[PDB]
């Protein structure tokens, strides 16, 4: 772990075991009233009109940054590839591995 200079919001890791997908996120602490948001394709690579949807939580700072962790767990059924979205005081953030996503292997 490093944690991003740069970045507004950034994916540390993330897992999936079939049923149960989850995983953290450095997010950069711009304002308060952060939305954090991971926006899945399902197993057929569904976007779902951008409508599958976990919403991540505050975990805690990280100590020597401006910079918090946000988790997140659901159960899906299915998953191909995935990005996060961060909104924050009316502005509106991405991560999507530079447009590439990132993709869930089977």
């Amino acid at each position: 772990a490093s944690i991003p200079s740069s970045a507004s919001v950034q994916l540390d890791s993330y897992n999936y075991d079939g049923s149960t997908f989850s995983g953290k996120i450095y997010v950069k602490n711009i304002a308060y009233s952060k939305k954090v948001t991971v926006v899945y394709a399902d197993g057929s690579d569904n976007w779902n009109n951008n409508g599958n949807i976990i919403a991540a939580s505050f975990s805690g700072p990280i100590s020597g940054s401006n910079y918090e962790y946000w988790t997140f767990s659901a159960s899906v059924k299915g998953i191909k590839e995935f990005y996060i979205k961060y909104e924050v005081s009316g502005k509106t953030y991405y991560d999507n591995n530079n447009s590439a996503n990132y993709q869930v292997s089977t």
